[PDB]
């Protein structure tokens, strides 16, 4: 797996983001998570999280699983990197966001997460109490 670059166009939700990726506009779906939805509770939590994250980046990159990268919908799908820190994995760490979606093919970060998820949970934060 290798990290390419990527500028914020604009912070859609928790797991969503526009992204200029190879000269072209693009939405992208975050791996391997699941954050609520902005009418769902820690939705807008989750969203101002993401939103924060990237948009205070001096750096964006984008890295694609061994899998699928585009989605049935269209979207962009990508483990995303704020200045070298995952946004996937930083989301789950805060219990913004669940481990979710793992197909066989694009897991390659799994267990990160889940080890993320278990602290998130241990700390009952956010989604976790
Ligand atoms: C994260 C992820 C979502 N998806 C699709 C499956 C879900 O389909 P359905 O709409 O058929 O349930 C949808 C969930 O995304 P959202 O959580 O953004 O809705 O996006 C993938 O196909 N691959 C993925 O890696
Ligand atoms: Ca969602």
């Amino acid at each position: 797996l290798h990290k390419e670059p990527a500028t914020l166009i604009k912070a859609i939700d928790g797991d969503t983001v526009k992204l200029m990726y190879k000269g072209q506009p693009m939405t992208f779906r975050l791996l391997l998570v699941d954050t609520p939805e902005f009418n769902e509770k820690y939705g807008p939590e989750a969203s101002a999280f993401t939103k924060k994250m990237v948009e205070n980046a001096k750096k964006i990159e984008v890295e694609f699983d061994k899998g699928q990268r585009t989605d049935k919908y269209g979207r962009g799908l990508a483990y995303i990197y704020a200045d070298g820190k995952m946004v996937n994995e930083a989301l789950t760490r805060q219990g913004l966001a669940k481990v979710a979606y793992v197909y066989k093919g694009n897991n390659t970060h799994e267990q990160l997460l889940r080890k993320a998820e278990a602290q998130a949970k241990k700390e009952k934060l956010n989604i976790w109490s």
